[PDB]
């Protein structure tokens, strides 16, 4: 019924995901001029060295809104694609399920301590 525990097990989880060879494409900003089509098809940038930086901020109340980054990333990406003949995409999809396997746990102690908190 921690909390704020939320915080270090998402951090734990991003060093995680930062090992993961399928999050290469994924750590930094989009150079939109390097990729000039970016920005008419991605009204909302986003990637995991933002995510983590916007928790280290703290600027994330909740694990929820940290997930909604998250889940942009995979989105942002399939938006992108222009097939599933692509590397990234294929990445996308298995950090994807490997994001949402450890995230669950996260998001249902945090909203159990949450309703403790409130009971
Ligand atoms: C811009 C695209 C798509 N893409 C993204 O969307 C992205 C970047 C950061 C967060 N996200 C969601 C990944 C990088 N990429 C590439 O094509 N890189 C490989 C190309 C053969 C050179």
């Amino acid at each position: 019924y921690d909390i704020q525990a939320w915080k270090k097990q998402c951090e734990e989880l991003l060093n995680l995901i930062f090992q993961c060879e399928d999050s290469e494409p994924f750590r930094q900003p989009v150079d939109l001029l390097e990729y000039p089509d970016y920005r008419d098809i991605i009204d909302t940038p986003m990637d995991f060295a933002t995510v983590r930086e916007t928790l280290e901020a703290g600027n994330y109340e909740s694990p929820m809104e940290l997930c909604k980054d998250v889940r942009l990333i995979f989105s942002n990406s399939k938006a992108y694609t222009p097939s599933k003949r692509s590397r990234i995409y294929s990445m996308s999809l298995r950090l994807s399920a490997f994001f949402e396997e450890h995230i669950s746990s996260v998001l249902s102690d945090y909203k159990s301590a949450l309703r403790f908190h409130k009971r």
